[PDB]
């Protein structure tokens, strides 16, 4: 028995694959993907067979594919022995004669329209599925890819790629059937030493809290860098109290890694409020600490830490209603500046870290001191809340890309973390355009990674959703100064998330 | 054809296993390891056979081991059928009849003295070796474990454990003989997209720069967290210039993780100057920036950045010879203090972060703001060198352990990194004793991880050395204040490193 794999490129939601006898898109890299997989063989004196329907055979110009033998399923095509690279069969079952008879065929690929896909799955001929999920859904389709049967399980999901501002993935599905001593030794050592063995302090998450657990070795989509951290906290998190009335499950010392070259790290397993994230970031960039300016733009994330009852509770009753004090955006633009109120004019006072960062990224790109800090011990007592994202470093690669590292001392994985991922991604892209670079990578290093106990049912629901390709984010215009960005300048392309999940903030 | 494994506990350097008819040590957990490994079986109605010499049979009191059959090799013991749990054979080869005849034996273990080990290896009877490396060498031995033949390769090396201040490892050696489509798909995607696929920017290190490459899935010893970072830089490092004349190979965004409960992360692949590391750390704690105080104690690590030629070169010619300026230990003890010279009295000026950190660690252990920073933009111009270890956070676990996270913007993997690993480990243990806790974990997050080009032959030599168990570090007395620590108070137990490697610092 030889292998029979399905190759298909379908839309991410409705699984559309065609329109009016052709594809709904033109993605060059996806065709090169089709070519390399269908040519991938082990024996030199053998070829692969590509099965396709007649309409698909028409759509490719009715011309052969090099180094391969095309098999056309048709009820009315002549079975002429003229073309040795193209053969015609009357039904799909007969065309699977290559298995038993033809020993010159190594592997078999099904890749030819809805009619052939649906019959190849209903008759249980397919061993593996190569799916290319494309992020295009507000268009018209007339040919779809059938629903994948439950007998298949995902084993691979690539990172998100981008062609002509279109996001797409690459997945592999395997059909289900019915080193040995190293794992045993580690288990025995774990029985002897309790939590003395550090592995037992970092236990692998159980399958019941592992997002898409059938993907073991192919967890390439960088949203798994966030989802697996959720799983790691649910497994190893210590129940601990904190300044709020809501206890958490907390571990210490974690990291996440994200790409920004070919996609934008906005979570797809939950609809993330991208507008509020931006309006908070430009609020930091402008140097503003007036909490009213966010409420005037219908952004209330800082209303909890900016009520008169909260400020008098922490010893800042002399402060105005939403005067959050010297915080993010006051240490960015006026570091070590004497803070009075939020209405005063601070032009010239303090150290403008953001300005020095932009000027250093352009004049000395390979400098190792592109640092933006917000942890100022002399001003902590005056802040409405100590900074969570305390320090960030930036890096110019040899191909003119801008990467970013962030250390955040405390991380609300339910609310703050999805914001921190997107917020510092936008900041890096802003810094890249003003400095003339392209976006690079984003790494976030976390101290107290925790989950609030009132987010448990919500985050467990989020872990039940298999991720979708990351969207794209582009700027509509090039700005003179970094302060000039507006919400209308941001174009979010290809974002098809799961429904939003409500989670209450702990004050 | 059953399995024949060797179980042995030998010294780390000389491979001593016995003295005067008994063990050179008493490690309880190692006996539980011997028991669990020799009892590990698959069939309920089968037993394992334990082969041992006569003198070894004497050393265990001539009493049986539960659920197992002991096989004694002796030329003079009576072959009485009285005891069914003990059988005697006249030579080692005859006793390997367990393979052909007794189908009631599942696995075979050789574990009985130098004479049996050497004959079992010279006759090629052993399939696998379970080695427990013990860090005790300045004692007396009379029975040794033979040199492991080249036909064996290590496949596992556990973390370092500790019993009665003795460090030890657990290794597995396999004998050499004569998830398939996922790797193919990822390789094809790497051909289509160049450095567009993030995996190609983080290529797995080649075997020629991978320390002990035969250990694929068992790289548990946390010195591999440092050695693999060296391998990762040699593979992906971009050749970049910097403020010095010595270029580096640099990557961005890396992390290392170390245990501190059962061992001390002092590198064994190179003899690390631990005294200089400590004398620099207490120099930081005391708040001292006078570089002469380190030179007076024969510690010259800061002499390069504190020469009259270097200081005048970077615009500090007004400064005294070794006046390094407000640096580590001046932001620790006197944050935001106006720095004059190194001779002035700074008692009372600035924010004492170290004092507040200790007081916060004791009074509010689960607080999420145990932060010690050294990045002060207002003082960077006055420093002889901006801080490399810029910010650190501390964490109290539910079992009264103190963990530490460090963000390092720039990392000299040849010189600074071995110091940074050990230094912040010592600092965390000092903070743990003054606050009444035990050492926890150490995680180091790195920005610009690089290797200087004049360290290439040296670090490749270091990568050729298989690691040894981490040592132990204990304090001889409980101190009143953290400033009271002295070098004589530190006892380094079980440190048997490889010879030191000379590497020049880039000024
Ligand atoms: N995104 C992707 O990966 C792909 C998309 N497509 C798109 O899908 C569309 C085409 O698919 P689709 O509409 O389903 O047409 P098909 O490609 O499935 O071709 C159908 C033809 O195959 C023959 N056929 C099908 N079933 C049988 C049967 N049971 N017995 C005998 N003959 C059979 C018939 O030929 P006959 O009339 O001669 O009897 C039929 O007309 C196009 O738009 C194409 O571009 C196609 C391939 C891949
Ligand atoms: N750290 C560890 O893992 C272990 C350490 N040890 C230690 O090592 C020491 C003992 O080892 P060791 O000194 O080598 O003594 P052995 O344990 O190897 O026993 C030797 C005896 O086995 C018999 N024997 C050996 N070879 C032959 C042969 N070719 N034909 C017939 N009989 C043979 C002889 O018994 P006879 O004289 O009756 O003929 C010989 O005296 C002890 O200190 C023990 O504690 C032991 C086991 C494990
Ligand atoms: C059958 N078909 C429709 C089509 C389009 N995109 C797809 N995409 C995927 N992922 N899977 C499919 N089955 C698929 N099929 C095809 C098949 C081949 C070519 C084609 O020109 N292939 C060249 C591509 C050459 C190149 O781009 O380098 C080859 O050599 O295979 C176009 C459409
Ligand atoms: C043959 N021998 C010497 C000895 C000591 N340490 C070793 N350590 C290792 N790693 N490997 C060996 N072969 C070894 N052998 C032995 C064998 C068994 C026991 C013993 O008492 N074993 C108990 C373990 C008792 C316990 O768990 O405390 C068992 O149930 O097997 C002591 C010494
Ligand atoms: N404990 C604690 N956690 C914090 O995150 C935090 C912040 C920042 C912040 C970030 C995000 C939110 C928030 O509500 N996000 C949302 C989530 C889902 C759907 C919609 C939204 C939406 O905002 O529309 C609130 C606050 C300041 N102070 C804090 N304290
Ligand atoms: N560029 C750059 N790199 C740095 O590491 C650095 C430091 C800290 C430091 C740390 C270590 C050394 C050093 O020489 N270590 C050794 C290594 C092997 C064997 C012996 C020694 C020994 O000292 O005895 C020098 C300096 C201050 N300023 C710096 N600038
Ligand atoms: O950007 C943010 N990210 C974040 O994770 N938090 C959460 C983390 C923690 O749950 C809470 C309070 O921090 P702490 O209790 O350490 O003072 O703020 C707040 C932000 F503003
Ligand atoms: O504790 C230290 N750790 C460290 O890694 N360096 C190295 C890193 C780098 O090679 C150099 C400073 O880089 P730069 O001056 O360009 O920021 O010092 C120096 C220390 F003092």
């Amino acid at each position: 028995e030889k292998n029979v794999s399905i190759v298909v490129a379908a839309s991410v939601l409705s699984s559309g694959i065609g329109i009016n006898g052709q594809l709904p898109w033109s993605i060059s890299e996806d065709l090169k993907f089709f070519s390399k997989i269908t040519n991938n063989k082990c024996d030199s004196n053998k070829k692969n067979a590509l099965i396709m329907g007649r309409k698909t055979w028409d759509s490719i110009g009715r011309r052969p594919l090099k180094n391969r033998i095309i098999v056309v399923i048709s009820s009315s095509l002549p079975q002429d022995e003229a073309d040795p690279n193209v053969v015609v069969f009357r039904n799909l079952e007969d065309s699977i004669e290559n298995l038993m008879n033809d020993d010159s065929i190594e592997n078999i690929f099904v890749c030819g329209g809805e009619s052939i896909y649906r019959d190849a799955l209903k008759d249980n001929f397919v061993d593996r599925i190569y799916l290319t999920r494309v992020a295009l859904e507000d268009i018209e389709f007339d040919t779809y890819f059938p629903e994948i049967p439950e007998t298949f399980l995902p084993v691979y999901m690539s990172q998100t790629f981008c062609t002509k501002n279109i996001s797409y993935d690459f997945m592999i599905f395997e059909k289900q059937e019915k080193l040995k001593s190293i794992d045993d030794t580690v288990d025995l050592l774990g029985e002897i030493f309790g939590i003395r063995k550090m592995g037992n302090r970092h236990k692998f998450p159980k399958e019941e809290i592992y997002n898409t657990p059938s993907i073991r070795f192919g967890r390439e989509h960088y949203e798994f860098q966030y989802l697996d951290l959720l799983s790691r906290v649910l497994e190893n998190g210590a129940y601990r109290e904190n300044r709020t009335g809501i206890s958490t499950y907390s571990i210490f010392g974690q990291m996440m890694r994200f790409d920004m070259r070919e996609s934008f790290p906005l979570l797809t397993t939950k609809k993330v409020a991208i507008r509020s994230i931006f309006e908070e970031l430009i609020w930091f960039i402008k140097g503003d600490t007036n909490g009213n300016h966010l409420i005037e733009k219908k952004v209330y994330i800082w209303s909890g830490n900016g009520s008169k009852e909260y400020l008098e509770r922490i010893g800042l009753g002399h402060r105005e209603e939403n005067d959050l004090g010297p915080i993010y955006g006051f240490q960015w633009r006026h570091y070590n500046g004497e803070y009075k109120t939020m209405h005063d004019d601070y032009t010239g006072v303090g150290v403008d870290q953001l300005a020095k960062l932009i000027e250093t990224l352009k004049n000395n790109p390979k400098d190792r001191r592109h640092i933006l800090t917000a942890w100022n011990p002399s001003a902590l007592s005056q802040m409405a809340l100590p900074p969570c994202h305390v320090l960030s470093q930036y890096y110019v690669t040899n191909d003119n890309c801008l990467s970013c590292n962030l250390y955040q001392r405390s991380c609300d994985l339910g609310l703050g973390s999805p914001f921190n991922i997107a917020s510092y991604a936008i900041l890096t892209m802003m810094l890249a355009q003003v400095c003339g670079y392209e976006p690079g990578e984003l790494a976030i290093f976390i101290g107290d990674a925790h989950i609030y106990e009132n987010h448990l049912t919500q985050l467990k629901e989020q872990l039940s959703r298999t991720p979708r390709p990351f969207p794209q984010l582009k700027f509509k215009r090039k700005v003179e100064n970094i302060e000039d960005f507006k919400w209308e300048d941001i174009e979010l392309i290809g974002y098809y998330p799961y429904p939003t999940i409500k989670m209450d903030m702990a004050v």
